[PDB]
């Protein structure tokens, strides 16, 4: 299975033959050893991204649509080994790699391919005589850094809007999760791509993210990730000021309201928070609960929660499955422990699960910690399937809640309240707000965060105009210009 | 005449009561001592700006349009005042204060008083039962840091789209050129802008340039200036990961075509150098002709720019005036030098002028340097009177010699031929370029740069988008979906 660099169109070893172990966290196996790609990995990929550009840019709006089109298709007709692959590497339940890991990633090129001739300059209103038009460029070569939550369907993402568009990619997967990038760039060839065009670049971040931060023929760095690292590929854009998108987290607040549909809602927020292990920048991490509901939303959350299927990701029954690395699992052991010192009260999970089958594997139950808006675990993201519960009184108490973090990606609330419901998403400082609904994406809708969450979009003509360039072309055609200085 | 910062409505000096001279560029003399604000200062700013925030934002947009609006009429009304103002500061011809500051400053903000209402969201098509709407939103408390060779036009430009969309803004003149737009803040407040709305804080850049990029309550810091100091807005924004645009200088090429028509590009070519006294990014610095009309060009491009009237920026009979620092010339004669050390040829100018008259004033000839491309003086961008003159025998050539720089601010050209004009405008990297014309603005048409020259628009709808967050809010409404975990 495809393990390797993928650069101008080939699959190549690292040039020192660098390698990096990919585990599988149902029991820390090994899957396979992957190409780390380096410095020097990247300046291969980035010319050939650059030498593909030219021919790419210049291939026709439409032909570039029809091949992410075909792209969309060929994952479609390959949905059974993606999902596979990436449940088998991410930890993925594959009932979640199938339903959505591997739809949404087609969705996503689809809507893309059908973007790419859709995006359109403009011609300006200027002086008589002049005619002023604008176009939209690519940028020309892009880099692409993603996180491991959805290795699969992230390509779609940041390569859906840059390849419509016409830029040349170099695209840097983590060393955790690559084998699912690595074929679909193989799907991409298989159905046209022009080699260079997209470059598969895996390598540690301080290596192949380095060089691709700060590499001096790329126009963007595009960057999904931890704060912290986000503020280095700010750093490293120093180096040519290309431009930058950054999605860096979420906690997304869920919040619970006394008229909301309880069962609704219990189920939204046990899906916005334990879909995908909760390793999502938009899940449902901290539920905010009406008082005067609590208990009884409560009663059937911790139950949901108790019944959840933890397990062999490979098992169209498992609903849940381990988090995808060991660091991250201890990470969410460490949150754990330290939303039980800060006083913080389990109602569910707590703590790695106890089967015997599941042991070996970077498994962490569905936990639920009832706190204190206060609390560190309320205010970090904490990368899990874990959910603190917090309480209020007021609309106000629940904004302000809501409101009470450094992060803006993604929020929700449950009423039935017109006013409340559209005074609350208006109020409430993320990119996105969902109601009586949560996590719900779609390609044509502007994804990204507001604040330390980040900047830029995914999806939509958002995503289009973050990955091109506005070229104002000036035509001087009957225009009486009076020299400035007269004879 | 204010000389102070302008602060919640209130002019008043630095915290630290350091301060700043303001010099005139024709005689060296002083004009006032302005208060140089620091960190302290743009934390009152900054504070004041977030707490003019919320009620500016709630205007309704056709209340900040129409405050925009009677601000442009107002600048037109004290159209003299200002005029004379920003000559007697910055060096500026009274004669382009008039006719080009002063009327290009008010366009700009009539056109995005006008703008504000028709700043829209969006819905989106989704999937059933889901209405998602995406509202543009202001960001917030924008910084901007504006250069000295525009001050009075950039206000309109940085502030314009910024108030249209509802921000506050926290902008730093430089300590070179405050005196204009500390008017013009008078002349907002004197309009009805709410107090806190736009506050400034002339200051070195080390200090409340510095401070604004780095400020944790900042949103969004705009920064037009060098090359240099852009990269430290950029190391300075991982603070809070606030949005940037860059404006960081051109090396305009302004390419002259056989059959051009050579007395209209002679105009422009002098207008395009010339104007501003070369001061402006968007400057034709780099005369590129072609070999068969060189010498025909030349011989009325020389007599030209020897015939230009150096002097006295406050007569409107003044062609050109003096650069507007003492350091900006020194570095200017210094370019001179080493364009010749190089074994460039001035073909006019070269040094500032043999008039007793002119002595105390940073003023420079009119200067005409042939060179080469390899040359730096063309490949660095001088900022002055000065324009190098190379010469080429294909459109391939021109082409090459065009983009062989790091910039991609602005370019021209000039041709009568169809295919060449586009071909050219399609294949230079600059963000805008001009053809039979040079240093075409419009408030609509969007300005800004591509590569190490920046990114961010000014101007159009772009200008706004680059100030507004996309908010996507999403209703449930009629479709429901079933428990992810199903029972």
């Amino acid at each position: 299975m495809q393990n390797q660099l993928y650069i101008d169109g080939r699959f190549v070893d690292a040039v020192a033959g660098g390698t990096i172990d990919v585990v599988s966290p149902h029991d820390g196996s090994l899957i396979t050893r992957i190409a780390a790609a380096e410095a020097a990995d990247v300046d291969l990929a980035v010319a050939a991204a650059k030498r593909a550009f030219p021919a790419w840019s210049a291939l026709g709006a439409a032909e570039r649509g029809r091949l992410l089109l075909k792209l969309a298709d060929r994952i479609e007709e390959c949905s059974e080994e993606l999902a596979q692959l990436e449940s088998l590497n991410t930890g993925h339940p594959i009932r979640d790699s199938r339903g959505l890991d591997v739809p949404r990633t087609a969705a996503c090129f689809r809507y893309f391919g059908g973007m790419a001739d859709k995006i359109e300059g403009s011609v300006i209103p200027v002086d008589a005589g002049f005619l002023n038009y604008v176009q939209r460029k690519p940028i020309g070569v892009v880099a692409q850094i993603v996180p491991w939550n959805f290795p699969l369907m992230f390509t779609s993402w940041k390569m859906g809007p840059a390849l419509a568009a016409g830029n040349t990619i170099v695209i840097k997967p983590s060393e955790i999760t690559p084998l699912s990038t690595l074929r679909i760039v193989e799907l991409m060839t298989e159905v046209g791509f022009p080699k260079g065009v997209v470059n598969v670049v895996p390598g540690y971040g301080h290596t192949a993210g380095q060089a691709l931060a700060e590499h001096l023929d790329v126009g963007k760095i595009a960057f999904t990730g931890s704060t912290a690292t986000g503020r280095r590929i700010v750093e490293a854009s120093k180096s040519n000021l290309k431009r930058i998108q950054l999605e860096l987290g979420g906690k997304g607040a869920n919040i619970v309201f006394e008229d909301a549909n309880i069962e609704a809602a219990v189920n939204g927020a046990a899906w916005a928070i334990f879909h995908n292990q909760g390793q999502a920048c938009i899940a449902g991490s901290r539920l905010i609960l009406h008082k005067d509901i609590a208990d009884q939303f409560l009663e059937r959350f911790i139950a949901l929660a108790k019944s959840i299927r933890l397990g062999d990701p490979m098992d169209p029954e498992t609903e849940m499955g381990p988090l995808t690395s060991a660091l991250r699992r201890d990470r969410v052991l460490s949150y754990i422990d330290i939303a039980i010192e800060q006083g913080g009260k389990v109602l569910a999970g707590g703590k790695a699960p106890d089967d015997k089958a599941l042991a070996n594997g970077f498994y962490v139950e569905p936990t639920v910690v009832e706190a204190k808006p206060q609390d560190r675990v309320c205010q970090e993201e904490v990368f899990g399937p874990f959910v603190t519960v917090v309480r209020f009184s007021s609309d106000e108490e629940a904004l302000a809640i809501a409101n009470n973090t450094e992060y803006g990606l993604g929020s929700g609330l449950w009423t039935q309240n017109l006013a409340r419901a559209h005074k609350m998403a208006n109020a409430i400082h993320a990119g996105m707000c969902w109601i009586n609904c949560y996590k719900r994406v779609s390609p044509g809708s502007p994804f990204g965060g507001v604040g330390q969450s980040g900047y830029g979009r995914e999806m939509g003509f958002e995503a289009i105009h973050d990955y091109t360039e506005a070229r104002s072309v000036w035509v001087n055609v009957d225009a009486k210009i009076a020299p400035h200085f007269k004879r």
